[PDB]
């Protein structure tokens, strides 16, 4: 159980160098290649605001689910975990048409659940005890826990 996402992964970050600050939509492949710079600290746009990204991690291939409500859509590991309604934590490969989960714009219910190809993938730790971010818009866990 962990919050993995692949490349095409979309993350709403902040970017700061000696008081330089800097906030955009990337994808999840541009997030690691400016991580690897180590030019920035990097926060991450999560239902907490922003929050430090820590340690980043390489998860291999893994199989992927993509899930979508009626306003987003992710595809995403199927140990990727998403927060319910009631604030719990399921693996997206165990969503169901539906279930209510939280996104960037308030409970909505799951429309879609598929299964994809095995894809490259990458997580990271969020630096706030809820360990939690948007990630394609839905509420995601940062890490395992």
């Amino acid at each position: 159980e962990s919050g993995a996402l692949p490349k095409e992964a979309v993350v709403q970050i902040r970017l700061t160098k000696k008081g330089m600050i800097e906030e955009k939509k990337v994808t999840v492949q541009e997030l690691r290649e400016l991580y690897l710079s180590g030019e920035y600290t990097i926060e991450i746009d999560t239902p907490d605001g922003y929050q430090t990204i820590g340690k980043w991690f390489d998860k291999g291939v893994l199989s992927m689910v993509r899930v979508a409500t009626a306003t987003y859509e992710t595809v995403c590991a199927f140990n990727h975990m998403i927060q319910l309604a009631d604030n719990t934590w399921v693996q997206a490969c165990e969503l169901d048409v539906g279930v209510d989960i939280q996104t960037a714009a308030g409970i909505q219910p799951v429309m879609l659940v598929e299964d994809t190809s095995d894809a490259e993938c990458y997580d990271f730790e969020v630096m706030h005890p809820n360990h939690r971010y948007y990630g394609d818009g839905i509420v995601s866990h940062a890490s395992g826990k």
